[PDB]
């Protein structure tokens, strides 16, 4: 996250870190979040790779033991299967992964909302990413959990030439852009949390920024829509 505070570490329970085994330690690579006590959903992207994974639940900061962690294996992985890697733009940068063991629920560890099927948010509504993601374009991945405000930029203006063109889709929610605050790498995969009638719900799943940068002005941080694929993700628990 570009331009970010450091966020309360019981503001969001939900928020994961998804890791890779590297050597004998362990490397953070994206963001998810815990939706079932054994499920979580993250992008698509995140597990392109052959990769042994983790999932971190309560997790504050990277580097120190903060005294609430549990540290789960990814039993499997289901990636949407119209997803496809060499066109992120298509869409489907959504995956959800079942762990080994379900972890157990306290005020650092708590099920994302998700919003109900169909639902778009006005323009400029409030949202936080989260996430351990880089903090400047070409920088550094954050010790500790970074919370930035990205007002969402609705689809007729996100979609439009100076912005994102052709590379949105509906199935898509864009937030940000100010040429500020942003996601960037090591946040994909993480929420974005909206206020909706006094709640926050997870309504995006972090997919892309512009290869030009990370906070760039008019390319806002883009976010797989939750809320197009509540039937897939019901659908997904139901059959594992
Ligand atoms: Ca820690």
């Amino acid at each position: 996250v570009v331009g970010g505070t450091e966020a309360q570490r019981n503001s969001w329970p939900s928020q994961i870190s998804l890791q890779y085994r590297s050597g004998s330690s362990w490397a953070h690579t994206c963001g998810g979040t815990l939706i079932r006590q054994n499920w979580v959903m993250t992008a698509a992207h995140c597990v392109d790779r052959e990769l042994t994974f983790r999932v971190v639940v309560g997790e504050h900061n990277l580097n120190q033991n903060d005294g609430t962690e549990q540290y789960v294996g990814v039993q499997k992985i289901v990636v949407h299967p119209y997803w496809n890697t060499d066109d992120v733009a298509a869409g489907y940068d959504i995956a959800l992964l079942r762990l080994a063991q379900s972890v157990t629920l306290n005020s650092y560890v708590q099920l994302g909302v998700l919003p109900r099927a169909g639902t778009i948010l006005a323009n400029n509504s409030p949202c936080y990413i989260t996430g351990w993601g880089l903090t400047r374009t070409n920088g550094q991945l954050a010790q500790t959990l970074q919370q930035a405000y990205l007002p969402t930029v609705d689809y007729a203006i996100c979609s439009s030439s100076s912005y994102w063109g052709s590379t949105v889709k509906n199935s898509m929610v864009c937030a940000g852009g100010d040429g500020v605050r942003s996601g960037c790498q090591g946040d994909s995969g993480g929420p974005l949390h909206c206020l909706v009638n006094g709640q926050y719900a997870v309504h995006g799943v972090t997919s892309f920024v512009s290869r030009l940068g990370c906070n760039v002005t008019r390319k806002p941080t883009v976010f797989t829509r939750v809320s197009a694929y509540i039937s897939w993700i019901n659908n997904v628990i139901a059959s594992n």
